[PDB]
């Protein structure tokens, strides 16, 4: 009966503190750092005073309601409506300055000067600009932070030892809040049970030698997990993400063989190791599956009885033989055989109707394997950034309406695929690039959300988040889209392009690329290869050549 206390108890003063920043930071986000940190120890002093007397003044309030209450300095509402105001709130993408690593003696220094204020800064300046950052996950990239400037401050040569650590650190981040921001999308507008099934079809694909039961009891806690995380009771996501690593590593044996190593490491360790762990042997004796899920006479009394759990062991069973099919096909598949039995179970005869189940399946699993067969062999051919311009193309002309920005960095990390599973064998290809198909769309998605322009993307996003990357990959160039007017200030860079480093040319260089779409959507990849070769050499041209910084002045009109 003392929430706060029982927490505190449970995470310690430093992860407590440490949460409610992340708490503060992606529910406020554009207040100032020092006025989050008023509020962490304001709070973590009183959440003493409830554990040193639980019967003190408002200790028997909920973490919703107190920390709902000391956030209001929205609001006008009670807790069961105030937090969901607050929870869409949440800016995606904040105008906020993107932060600039100053000189590594500079950061060597301040780290020195306070431990505690620096990697602070680090957890504020993230969590409020990655409002969906899952919480227990961004404390360990905290102590990794604070590990790479712990050990490279005391080397000879610390740039050579800090640069790369952080820049491995901010990809591994940039791809941490994506993929969480997808299983927020997941929970908050197509609901637990969606979740659920994802969840089912994921760990069972992890863990194929575990029985129904077993994955059931997970999925229950690690819902649990994500729904409190996605809902901003982060206090209560770090104790269950950490209460079901236990579990996990004191029942290995009904789980999986390859927890070993992840059941020796420390806490935020070992939560980090078990989310991202190699999927066990597929076991030796399995059944038909067609023998007990349309060859059967009861299906029909079975999925009536209880629907959602029949399906489930179907999604179980399904998985665990196939690691080398996308979570996302596995719930394609799952949704069909749905469909389906609602429609024969009551039809006449059910099992004449439901025979045909598996050759509906058929195409389902053609549709991907073409589609990543098609784009790896054109990465083959262009490589990331030439693969990169190729997608930038095509989604322009697609939805020509999106920000420029978003076009941008969205075909970025699509065409990103190219690298992450192209040069995985043609197994792990379909698991590998769909399901991070679903996490870069869902990007799109929630971005577009902002201020709505395309109705073809809103329409792909709020269908179905299963049938997103079948939706885009549908969507024909629009030729309803009314051209845009040529404009000389996008089109022409200032001599600013010089002090910025490959890949920020590069996007800079893709942004004047989505807009030449919009100009002239009719324009073929022979016309745009052309403007493309000219703005590339000019650049080479000017900036080589410092002489005349006015050189990018003298670029006008050609067309």
């Amino acid at each position: 009966k003392s929430e706060v206390a029982h927490r505190f108890k449970d995470l310690g003063e430093e992860n407590f503190k440490a949460l409610v920043l992340i708490a503060f930071a992606q529910y406020l986000q554009q207040c100032p750092f020092e006025d989050h940190v008023k509020l962490v120890n304001e709070v973590t002093e009183f959440a003493k005073t409830c554990v040193a007397d639980e019967s003190a003044e408002n200790c028997d309030k909920s973490l919703h309601t107190l920390f709902g209450d000391k956030l209001c300095t929205c609001c006008a509402k009670q807790e069961p409506e105030r937090n969901e105001c607050f929870l869409q709130h949440k800016d995606d993408n904040p105008n906020l300055p993107r932060l600039v690593r100053p000189e590594v003696d500079v950061m060597c220094t301040a780290f020195h000067d306070n431990e505690e204020t620096f990697l602070k800064k680090y957890l504020y300046e993230i969590a409020r600009r990655h409002p969906y950052f899952y919480a227990p996950e961004l404390l360990f990239f905290a102590k990794r932070y604070k590990a790479a400037f712990t050990e490279c401050c005391q080397a000879a040569d610390k740039a050579a030892c800090l640069l790369p650590k952080l820049d491995e650190l901010r990809d591994e981040g940039k791809a941490s809040s994506a993929k969480q921001r997808l299983k927020c999308a997941s929970l908050q507008k197509f609901g637990e049970r969606a979740f659920k099934a994802w969840a089912v079809a994921r760990l069972s694909q992890r863990f194929p030698k575990a029985e129904f039961a077993e994955v059931s009891k997970l999925v229950t806690d690690l819902t649990k997990v994500h729904t409190e995380c996605c809902h901003g009771d982060l206090l209560e996501c770090a104790d269950d993400r950490a209460d079901l690593a236990k579990y996990i590593c004191e029942n290995q044996d009904s789980i999986s063989s390859k927890l070993k190593e992840c059941c020796e490491k420390p806490l935020l360790e070992k939560s980090h190791c078990i989310a991202e762990v190699e999927n066990d042997e597929m076991p030796a004796d399995l059944p038909s599956l067609a023998a007990d899920f349309v060859e059967s006479k009861d299906v029909c009394k079975n999925y009536a009885e209880a629907k959602d759990v029949f399906l489930g062991m179907f999604l179980y069973e399904y998985a665990r033989r196939h690691p080398d099919y996308s979570v996302v096909l596995l719930l394609r598949l799952a949704k069909t055989y749905e469909t389906t039995l609602e429609k024969c179970c009551a039809a006449a005869d059910p099992h004449e109707c439901y025979a045909k189940v598996f050759d509906e399946f058929k195409p389902l699993v053609e549709e991907p394997q073409n589609l990543i067969k098609q784009n790896c062999e054109l990465f083959e051919q262009l490589g990331e950034y030439k693969f990169q311009n190729a997608l930038l193309v095509r989604y322009t002309k697609k939805v020509p309406q999106v920000s420029t920005p978003t076009l941008v960095e969205v075909s970025r990390n699509l065409g990103k695929v190219g690298s992450k599973c192209c040069k995985h064998p043609e197994a792990k290809r379909m698991p590998c690039a769909e399901d991070y198909l679903s996490v870069v769309l869902n990007q799109l998605c929630v971005l577009h959300e902002k201020t709505p322009v395309s109705d073809r993307v809103t329409k792909c996003c709020t269908e179905s988040l299963v049938n997103r990357r079948p939706c885009f990959s549908a969507l024909e160039v629009d030729e309803t889209y009314v051209p845009k007017e040529f404009n000389a200030e996008t089109f022409t860079f200032h001599a600013d392009i010089c002090t910025l480093s490959e890949k920020e040319r590069q996007i800079k260089k893709q942004t004047a690329l989505v807009e030449l779409v919009k100009h002239k959507p009719k324009a073929t990849k022979e016309q745009l290869k052309a403007v493309m070769d000219d703005f590339a050499a000019f650049v080479e041209k000017c900036c080589k050549a410092d002489d005349k910084e006015t050189c990018f002045a003298e670029e006008g009109k050609k067309l």
